[PDB]
């Protein structure tokens, strides 16, 4: 509805930007403000043109220079901003799975929120970059019903388009109701099949019908009937089908509220959504939590890290 905070700059000069960035980094010390004033006011495509211009105008490599000059969370945001869109998702997935230990929250967030077309691009880029299957890595790094959900999302077999069959809607809702009657533990395969196979229009109709027949939101039933990462994956699917901007508002809230900060999630959401739907995310955040997103970031971060996140917020 409202769209991104970061837009293409109108008077963009890639050579001038390269000069500005080199001046900011040349010699002892850094003008971090100058780096933000350029990069946070260009879109991801424009940033790639600056990388090309920096090689031809400065005789140096921009990402290499920024990695050398910057540290910590600030470095992570800036390098992430500089990364092509699809590759950034690819790299986040790889980081989530590399070594023993698995960032399951990252896997859920990307695989439930991207469209099947985006997931296909991510899957192909991952394969090209690493010589590894995305699906095979997911299979190794997750288990049981959670694994099945993530493999399905990554394999891109969900029905597409918006064809609406009322009889099938009714059947799917009835099947989910029946799965909730069990005296023994839900029928988890049915949640898997419905939530991973059906098109969005169909699912929105199933959610409505499910509330009509059960008197509960499907989210409430998911929370009562399932647990662990599987529960989290099913909720993320439902939330992203209903309104992805709201889902991301919740993720930002969770990343900052309470004891500790999940900087990896904060950074990834702010970088990956700034150009897409940040104004909508802001609106939902305010409706949900009665505070501005800006003020959360302001109150929970500091330094140049805070400064760049606040520009990405608008
Ligand atoms: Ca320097």
């Amino acid at each position: 509805t409202k769209g991104g905070t970061v837009k293409a700059a109108s008077g963009f000069n890639a050579m001038e930007d390269a000069q500005t960035l080199r001046k900011a980094m040349k010699g002892l010390g850094t003008d971090e403000d100058a780096i933000i004033s350029v990069l946070a006011y260009r879109n991801t495509a424009q940033r790639q043109e600056i990388r090309t211009a920096y090689k031809s105008t400065i005789g140096r490599d921009l990402i290499d220079d920024l990695k050398s000059e910057l540290s910590g969370n600030f470095e992570q945001v800036i390098v992430g901003m500089m990364t092509p869109t699809v590759l950034y998702d690819v790299q986040e997935l790889r980081r989530a799975m590399k070594g023993a230990g698995t960032d399951e929250g990252c896997l859920i967030e990307i695989l439930a929120s991207r469209t099947p077309e985006e997931i296909r691009r991510i899957s192909q880029t991952y394969q090209q970059q690493y010589g590894r299957s995305l699906e095979d890595d997911i299979r190794s790094d997750t288990s049981f019903m959670f694994q099945r959900v993530l493999v399905s999302l990554s394999a891109g077999g969900r029905d597409e388009g918006n064809y609406l069959d009322d009889a099938l809607v009714r059947q799917d809702a009835q099947d989910l109701y029946e799965a909730g009657e069990k005296k023994w533990g839900t029928d988890e395969v049915k949640f898997l099949t419905v939530l991973c196979s059906r098109n969005r229009n169909h699912l929105l109709h199933v959610f409505d019908e499910y509330k009509r027949i059960s008197q509960k939101d499907i989210e409430q039933s998911i929370k009562s009937e399932t647990s662990g990462s599987f529960e989290d994956a099913l909720l993320a699917i439902v939330k992203c089908m209903r309104n992805k901007s709201a889902y991301f508002a919740e993720k930002l809230y969770k990343s900052m509220k309470g004891l500790g900060t999940d900087d990896n999630t904060l950074i990834r959401v702010m970088v990956s959504r700034a150009e897409i739907d940040m104004l909508d995310i802001r609106a939902h955040f305010k409706r949900l939590y009665g505070k501005s997103l800006y003020s959360f970031i302001k109150g929970d971060t500091s330094g140049d890290y805070r400064k760049v996140l606040l520009v990405l917020c608008g």
